[PDB]
DNA sequence: AATGTCCATCTGATAAGACG
DNA sequence: TTCGTCTTATCAGATGGACA
């Protein structure tokens, strides 16, 4: 919901980010700020091996080398136990950060 | 050849918010 | 209600491939 990059006005991106003052830049635009200390010169031209879902905000790799949904890779790394197919939840839930 | 830049994509930290 | 707990978003940093 509703975020448009503060430099290039992008609307989608592999992964969002923020700068020192906590403004939402797209990936490339932010990975540019951390590194160069400069607004990025615009001019800018699968399923979980565990729960078999095709929807996640972040893909990872199981101990094997295969893509696992978010939820899963976190679960395993934390319980050293494949995440039950019971914890499976519906749709998507979102959250509001802010430093 | 050999290094540097740009950036998706992964692994790691922080912590939101559902729920006991 | 009120407050810990636990799952897992959503941030930050690491790693690597593509191109100059
Ligand atoms: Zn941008
Ligand atoms: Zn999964």
């Amino acid at each position: 919901m509703g975020r448009e990059c503060v430099n290039c006005g992008a609307t989608s991106t592999p992964l969002w980010r923020r700068d020192g003052t906590g403004h939402y830049l797209c990936n490339a635009c932010g990975l540019y700020h951390k590194m160069n200390g400069q607004n990025r010169p615009l001019i800018k031209p699968t399923s979980c091996a565990n729960c078999q879902t095709t929807t996640t905000t972040l893909w990872r790799r199981n101990a094997n080398g295969d893509p696992v949904c978010n939820a899963c890779g976190l679960y395993y790394k934390l319980h050293n136990i494949n995440r039950p197919l019971t914890m499976k939840k519906e749709g998507i839930q979102t959250r509001n950060r802010k430093m």
